[PDB]
């Protein structure tokens, strides 16, 4: 029972000092008291070596070995020198402190070895106008710790004070209604009024305590440079409680000996707090872990290791590009494919052409009947510059040139965005990636549209120039031209379009992507991520590693 | 009768001296005789002023005016100096002659004025080893004149010689069988053997003469530097024939007085020769003229006058170019138009396509049945890479790409020559013109073929890339592609061809022609002609102008 109880705290100690201290229902022994409290007087006699600017991981124990050594860490020596043990606080503290009377949230571990130092773990804390800085900075820190159900409370006040309004009680009242988790000690009895006198005390009361009290003494406070011995100042104070017919009879209940009492409570607290500890933590992991499952496969470091990843993303992108030109792409429910949307426009085109067909037909048919009736001349070569009549055909076609270009455009627009929304939905992260893509994506249109238009426009020139190549028969023969003309177009524009703007664009885009893959520097630059992803995970990473260590040594606990 | 007869020869004289002497049935009085003949002795007494290197247009007449003047032309003065009259022969002659004893075909007119010089027109001519030069050059000239039916002959030989073989007779024998067109005179009677003596003479015989003879004398030949008078050497010789009981009695028949006899025969000859003269010449013109009708509208000279002509030929050329692209060009009987020839090849093309249609169909149909039967697997995704099956379609089309180009070529060839044969048949002359055309004609093909091919080749790329866009149904659906594919081509290649190679080529050629028209120098250089046309006409021009003058003064002849 003894053996285990002791390295029992041991684990908790190492938990926090290498911790992981954040996010704790975690319990330890926190000490509080005002500058007058005389709490330091306790710690002095507890260490033998005893300013404050942060919590002090006070770690002591008794292993029978040698003249005990002195050890401490400042940021994440065995000289047997009590004097130097205190001479580092004033330096270390001021490091965060800045040589001023300052305070920091941070901590500094302090572990001592001896065969007269009682085994225990405590964390002390620091001690008329406005506005106050440090004064508030102190009364705030004490509020942070004790606000937790498993933490403990330690108050220091003299024997003869307002026991009811001991500054400590007010603090205990602010956060503790249970009134069963607070221990208090009463100093410097010999400064009391030569006994109980007018004030009964016997505090060892105002409030009932689960664990109780104690009434040690500091002896004479005056010996500031006098330097009475640690082991002789405490063994001397022995005789004190061996006189007074009040503070003497209690040698059986209340007592130097805090060690026997104190360590006992710290150990018996741990076990109390471990039951849920495990449940909450090992459970905490499943909750944290799931978040990372969600994203965060991470960027590699080998120049070689690096590249594969980009050859992964360049490749995929293109896959999705191909699947648009292939027609065979992933489309949501109720939604249309790219290739599908096209054929509509393409059918429309043909429609529009058909419109011109009848349109042109009629007017032609009309323009003949009426201008025919003119006649009104002698039979002679005639008849109104028939090439003229032939030109009436072309007129209709030549009309379609502009519509054409139009259609090209509205497509290039569909493709443009298609490709674009493929980059978005692939490169939300790597905004440098996405950018570099945009250039290509938009960039290319330029070319493939520019060159694309040409052909259309040209084509139609061919249709004008290349002429063909019974008064009523002529209709038929001239109609056959238009009947014929139209067909080509209907089928050709779409081919010239669908070629340059779908197909060519793509093979060209893909290949533009691939070209990324030629330079070392580029990779690092491509691979950036918004801090929303990089910051957020990295923090999430850090927790999981510290958090998991916990699980391990908790489940590892031999007890 | 007298008045007219005299300016009668006058016209003939001026005819030849400004003539036009070439191509003559023309008659005049030609004198001949060897160096010994003593013919000069006659001319001496005829002029009074009398070396030879060419025929001498001896023109004299008696107009009662003043002390008679002396005139002559060398190449096409009135000093009254007989001495200088002879002193120019030795200079003039040597000009063509070269200061040597030489001979020339050319002539030198010599016209004298007096009131003691008998009116007449005569043309004298020049006087032992091999090979002889001048000696032959003389006996050849005499052969050139007298070889004509209207020319006349004049021989000079002494009284006492071989009358039968007088050198002159031999010449008369060589070209004259008629023996009715020859006159002869006998000199230096006083060198005769103191009369008839052994030789009768009385020549004034061996050969009967239409006009007869004469027997004048030179007096004493010796007076080389003595210088007896012209009018006193001839009037003195009078007494001679007034002694001898032989050469005296003939004063009635034969006689200085040659003038009265001679002029009379020259005049009476002209009239004889004029009858056909007119017929042959005025007729000659209709024969010559027709040749020029045949060609020779001539190049102008104004910088302004110049240009119009080229704007004529540049324009025409193009007309003919247009008429090929228009289809409406001039084609010979049994022969095809350009545009006509094409449509054959174009129909052929479609044929060739049709071939591939069934060709491809069957094999496709075949390749499906057989590879289908394979089956031999578990029902699973399958089935042999259908895109694979789809690629079997393209295979057939992709086959047509090369055939295409071919067709383009064989056309460009037809057009190439078309255009070429249009330049030939227009610019046979102006070979600089034709050349400059060739560059353009061949030159352009380059471009229009080069650019032309591209599209074809490209087109077919579009056909590959742009894919579409029930085990038996597939046939139909995949066949519809090929059914469809083919149609475009059939109609498109021909359009892309007929565009670049007919139409575009032409508008481009025409416009290349026109560009000629920007520089001054060019015109002269363009406008050259082969000498076959330039030489040949120019000579033909020259004849017509000289020849026509003839007609004019002939018809003008007041007689």
């Amino acid at each position: 029972y003894e053996e285990k109880v002791r390295p029992c705290i041991d684990l908790i100690d190492s938990l926090r000092a290498l911790g992981v201290e954040q996010d704790l229902a975690l319990p330890a022994i926190a000490v509080i008291g005002d500058q007058s409290s005389g709490k330091s007087s306790v710690l002095e006699a507890l260490s033998g070596v005893a300013v404050t600017r942060c919590p002090l991981v006070l770690k002591l124990k008794k292993l029978v070995n040698e003249d005990k050594w002195r050890g401490k860490v400042s940021y994440q020596i065995e000289i047997s020198d009590a004097s130097e043990v205190e001479k580092e606080i004033n330096k270390a503290q001021n490091a965060i402190a800045g040589e001023g009377m300052g305070i920091s949230h941070e901590l500094i571990t302090l572990e001592i070895s001896s065969r007269d130092v009682p085994d225990l773990t405590l964390i002390d804390l620091p001690g008329g106008n406005q506005p106050a800085d440090i004064g508030y900075k102190i009364k705030t820190l004490i509020k942070k710790y004790i606000q937790r159900q498993e933490t403990i409370s330690l108050v220091v006040v003299p024997s003869n004070v307002d026991i009811a309004t001991t500054e400590a009680l007010s603090m205990a009242q602010e956060v503790d209604p249970e009134g069963d988790r607070t221990i208090g000690i009463l100093t410097k009895p010999d400064l009391v009024d030569k006994g109980t006198e007018d004030k009964v005390v016997d505090v060892v009361l105002v409030f009932h305590l689960k664990k109780g009290y104690m009434i040690v003494k500091c002896r004479g406070q005056q010996e500031i440079q006098d330097q009475l011995s640690l082991s002789e100042a405490l063994q001397r104070e022995k005789i004190f409680f061996e006189n007074h017919p009040y503070f003497r009879d209690l040698l059986e209940e209340g007592k130097p000996c805090l060690a026997e009492k104190l360590t006992s409570e710290l150990i018996t607290h741990i076990c109390k707090s471990l039951p849920l500890l495990e449940n909450q933590i090992k459970e905490t992991h499943q909750r944290i872990t799931e978040e990372l499952q969600k994203y965060g496969v991470d960027i590699p470091e080998d120049e070689n290791e690096k590249m594969f990843f980009l050859i992964d993303k360049v490749n995929a992108f293109n896959q999705d590009i191909t699947a648009l030109m292939q027609g065979e792409e992933t489309v949501g429910e109720e939604d249309i494919r790219l290739f599908t949307r096209l054929r509509h426009e393409f059918h429309k085109w043909s429609t529009i052409i058909e419109n011109n067909f009848q349109e042109g037909h009629k007017i032609l048919s009309r323009k003949i009947q009426k201008f025919e009736n003119q006649a009104a001349a002698a039979e002679l070569p005639g008849f109104v510059n028939y090439r003229t009549f032939e030109t009436i055909v072309k007129q209709q076609i030549k009309a379609l040139e502009e519509p054409a270009v139009d259609m090209l455009h509205t497509v290039t627009d569909m493709v443009r965005l298609a490709f674009t929304d493929v980059s978005i939905k692939n490169f939300e992260e790597f905004f440098n990636l996405h950018r570099t893509a945009k250039s290509k994506i938009e960039d290319i249109r330029a070319e493939q549209e520019r060159e694309g238009e040409k052909l259309i426009r040209l084509h139609f020139q061919m249709e004008q120039i290349v002429y063909g190549a019974s008064m009523e028969e002529i209709f038929q023969h001239l109609m056959a031209y238009h009947q014929e003309a139209s067909k080509r177009i209907s089928s050709h524009i779409p081919l010239i379009i669908q070629f340059f703007m779908l197909q060519t664009y793509g093979q060209q885009l893909q290949k533009a992507m691939l070209q990324l893959l030629q330079d070392k520097d580029t990779y690092s630059w491509l691979l950036k991520e918004r801090s929303d992803t990089s910051d957020k995970r990295k923090f999430l990473k850090e927790r999981l590693a510290r958090l998991t260590q916990a699980r391990r040594r908790l489940a590892q606990f031999p007890g």
